[PDB]
C-alpha cells in the first residue's frame, strides 16, 4: 500500500509505490484541501462551479484529483475508489494529479493525502 | 460490503447493513454532493468556511460525512477511511449521518454515495 501527499502546484504529478497489473482490484482513498487560484480551498472533488479552460482531465471539476496508469490518458480519482478494476489494456505505475490547466499550476497551493492499497482480487 | 446513498435531509442517519465488531478494519469511501440549505452543494468534507453553530460533530464541518458505530458518538468520516480500527468498546450497527445542527436538517439536498467494506485482518 501507500500513502503520500499530493501537492496542487505539482504539474508533473506524484507518482506512487503502486504499480497496477492486469485484474488488480484497488481502493483509493484522498482527503484534505487545496486550490487552483482562488482564495477558497476545495475537496478532492474540485469546484463543481468553475468552467473546464483546458484542464487535464474533461470528466472530473477543476481542483478534483486525478491519476494516471501507465500511459493512460487522465482517470478522475475524487474521493476516491472502491475496490476498483481498470479498463482493458490499462497498466503501470499510478501517478496521482491535481486537475488544473497546463501551464497554470504555479499559483496552486494545497494538497491531498492519499492512501492506495490492492484489495483481494 | 454495504453501498447505499445517505441523504443530507436523514436527520435519523442511514443505517448500514455493516456491524463493526472488535477487532475488524474497515474501508469506508464517500461521494457526491450536497447542502445543509444554501443553494450551493459540497463535497463529504463539508463546508470549511460556515462557522459551527451546534452540529452534531463539532470535530467536522457542517455538511460532512460522519458516523456513528452502535451508540458511540459520533465520529467523523469526511471522504472516507483507509483500512481504519475503531477505538476500544466501540461496536454495532454503523450508522452514516450528514453533520448538521439538530432541528435543521428539514432545508437539506443532495446526498453522498458510500461503500463500506470489511478489510482482511
Ligand atoms: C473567473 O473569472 C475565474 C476565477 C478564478 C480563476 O482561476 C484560474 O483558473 C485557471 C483554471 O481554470 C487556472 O488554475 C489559473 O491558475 C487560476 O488563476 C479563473 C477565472
Ligand atoms: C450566514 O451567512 C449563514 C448562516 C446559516 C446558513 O444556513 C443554515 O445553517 C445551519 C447550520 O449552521 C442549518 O443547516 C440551517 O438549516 C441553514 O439554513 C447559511 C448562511
Ligand atoms: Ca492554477
Ligand atoms: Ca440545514
Amino acid at each position: 500500500a501507500w500513502k503520500g501527499e499530493v501537492l496542487a502546484n505539482n504539474e508533473a504529478g506524484q507518482v506512487t509505490s503502486i504499480i497496477y497489473n492486469p485484474g488488480d482490484v484497488i481502493t483509493i482513498v484522498a482527503a484534505g484541501w487545496a486550490s487552483y487560484g482562488p482564495t477558497q480551498k476545495w475537496g478532492p472533488q474540485g469546484d463543481r462551479e468553475h468552467p473546464d479552460q483546458g484542464l487535464i482531465c474533461h470528466d472530473a471539476f477543476c481542483g478534483a484529483l486525478v491519476m494516471k496508469i501507465g500511459n493512460s490518458g487522465t482517470i478522475p480519482v475524487n474521493t476516491g475508489l472502491f475496490r476498483w478494476v481498470a479498463p482493458n489494456n490499462v497498466q503501470g505505475a499510478i501517478t496521482l494529479i491535481y486537475n488544473d490547466v497546463p501551464g497554470t499550476y504555479g499559483n496552486n497551493s494545497g494538497s491531498f493525502s492519499v492512501n492506495i492499497g490492492k484489495d483481494q482480487s
